[PDB]
Order: C-alpha cells, then structure tokens, then sequence
C-alpha cells in the first residue's frame, strides 16, 4: 500500500489520474517524480517547466551544474537528480520530441528508464510540447514499463479520451 489515491488501474502495474503532477507532487512527496526532460536539461515549458517554477528555480540550478560536469544526456536517456520540495528523487526523461524531428522509436528506450525505479509518478513521455500521440504514448508505457507508475495527465479532455480509448 502506498499514499496515491483517486488513481484508475489501467494495468497490473499502470494507473491513471486528472492531476497536476507539480500538485500531486508536492502532496504525495513520491519517492521518484519524473520530469519531461530535454536533453540540455533546460526546463523552460511544459511539465519540466511547471516542476522547475514548482522548486523556485532550484532544478534549474542543479541541472546547469550537472550539465557543466557531464554534458547533455541522450534523446531516450536519463539521469537521476534531486526532487526538491517536490519528490526525493527527480528522474530527468527524456523522450523523443516529434517538433525537432526525433525518432519516435526512442520512445521506448525512454520508458525503459522507468523500469530502474520501484514506483514513480510521471507525466507521459513525448506528449504535449514534445508532439507525440499521447494515446501512443501511453500504449508504449503500457508495454514498457514493468515497475509501478501513476501517471499524472493535466488536461481533463485527454484524460477521458486516453481512458476510453485504453484496449
Ligand atoms: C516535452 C514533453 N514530452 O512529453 C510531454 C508530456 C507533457 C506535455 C505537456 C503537459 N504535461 C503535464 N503532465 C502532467 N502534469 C502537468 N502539469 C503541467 C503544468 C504545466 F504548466 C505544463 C504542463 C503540465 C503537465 C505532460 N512533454
């Protein structure tokens, strides 16, 4: 048992919920909260954004340092930074964003990140700013990841749509 509540069970181990993940975040104090990640670790919009605003600018400054030391990551990698106020643990993803043309395939690789980490609360890789299909998105998460995942979705509209789209 642990503290995530109002979720719907899409799967043995994939659940679902109309949230803010910076809200449900700062709530639940996850042990892993992902961020969608770019590659510079440059958290300017979308949930990387709405995370690093969350943290008063304090995931901004740790990841320019991490950059400083390691350089960017790869389209389909990871790294695992603080959370902040937010979570124990931020695991930076990063997927695959279809607005610079990268290769969707990549999708999975990210995912697979996923599967380091007994329970995460994550936002769906490559779906809004990043420019996937978030019904594709959450189809490759489905059949990727094997740990426990509570995926968060702001947009009530999509959030229905991805529910009864769900085979
Ligand atoms: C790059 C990239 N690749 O994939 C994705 C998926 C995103 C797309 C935008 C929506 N995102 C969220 N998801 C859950 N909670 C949120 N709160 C938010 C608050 C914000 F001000 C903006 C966004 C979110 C958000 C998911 N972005």
């Amino acid at each position: 048992v642990n503290s995530f509540s109002g979720y719907l069970k899409l799967t043995d181990n994939v659940y679902i919920k109309n949230a803010d993940i910076v809200e449900e975040a700062k709530k639940v104090k996850p042990t892993v909260v992902v961020n969608a990640a770019n590659v510079y670790l440059k958290h300017g919009g979308g949930v990387a954004g709405a995370l690093n605003k969350a943290t008063n600018n304090a995931m901004q400054v740790e990841s320019d340092d991490y950059i400083a030391t390691n350089g960017p990551l790869k389209v389909g990698g990871s790294c695992v930074l603080s959370g902040h106020n937010l979570a124990k643990h931020c695991l930076h993803v990063v997927g695959p964003n279809v607005n610079k043309g990268e290769d969707i395939q990549l999708l999975k690789s990210a995912y697979e990140n996923f599967n380091q980490h007994e329970v995460l609360l994550a936002p769906l890789l490559s779906a809004g700013i990043f420019g996937a299909d978030p019904i594709h998105s959450l189809r490759v998460c489905v059949d990727t990841v094997r740990t426990n995942v509570y995926l968060a979705v702001f947009d009530k509209n999509l959030y229905d749509k991805l529910v009864s789209s769900f085979l």
